[PDB]
């Protein structure tokens, strides 16, 4: 139990290190919209990804998720791109072993680049959607 | 101050998810190497690059830190690997606004693309050196 994961620790730490940089600098109302998105985080976005997942530890089947978050962002609406970037979130919390730190890249890199300009608008607008339909 | 930087605050969320998914996973020691990366990372690899990141708010310039790291896994060293790590992990404090999440992502696909398959095992050698060196 002595072997060392490097891709996993190495993964960890940085994505650590710049999640604290950029919380600090965040804005108020940015820190609610980070909330509002763990909070629809918990809402499973693919059950037959999470089940699928569940099984194994083909690289076909890995490029799912990727196909599914740009069919997503596709003429797309605020709800499909805070659906996008949940399901990546979930597929984060599978993709942990350095083998699949490959996929997992790959799908966040599919999801930000595949973003519309309206998504700083966007956001700000799902923001306060689900703000005053269920506050 | 209602203005909201989609690109910052979604890499913020899925950058914390991850990080805290695979942090559950890891070993004992693997979690000794965590910290230790910590602490090495308080270690500035660049100066230059903190001065000049200082300023500002080229890309040509955006692209130095990816061909340091690409020069320090060229024939490598464990040393040189954690340097690469150290150096993307202080780039990721200086890049936090939305539109420098380009460069970095892209620095950190460059880290993890050139690493060595001895990794795993330059990683545990160069954590048992700092212990031993330090302890
Ligand atoms: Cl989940
Ligand atoms: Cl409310
Ligand atoms: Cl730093
Ligand atoms: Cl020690
Ligand atoms: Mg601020
Ligand atoms: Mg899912
Ligand atoms: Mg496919
Ligand atoms: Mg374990
Ligand atoms: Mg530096
Ligand atoms: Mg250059
Ligand atoms: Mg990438
Ligand atoms: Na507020
Ligand atoms: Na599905
Ligand atoms: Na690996
Ligand atoms: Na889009
Ligand atoms: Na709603
Ligand atoms: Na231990
Ligand atoms: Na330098
Ligand atoms: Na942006
Ligand atoms: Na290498
Ligand atoms: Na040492």
């Amino acid at each position: 139990r002595d072997d060392i994961d490097a891709s996993a620790v190495m993964a960890a730490y940085l994505a650590r290190e710049y999640a604290e940089a950029v919380e600090e600098q965040l804005t108020p109302r940015e820190r609610d919209a980070l909330e509002a998105l763990r909070v629809s985080g918990e809402e499973v976005r693919s059950p037959l990804l999470q089940e699928l997942s569940n099984a194994g530890e083909n690289p076909e089947n890995s490029h799912i998720p990727a196909a599914l978050v740009s069919a997503l962002l596709e003429p797309t609406s605020p709800g499909r791109m805070v659906t996008a970037v949940e399901l990546c979130a979930q597929m984060g919390r599978l993709w942990t072993r350095g083998r699949q730190l490959v996929d997992f890249m790959r799908l966040v890199y599919v999801l930000l680049d595949r973003l519309p300009p309206t998504a700083d608008e966007d956001l700000g607008a799902w923001l306060q959607a689900v703000a005053r339909v269920h506050g």
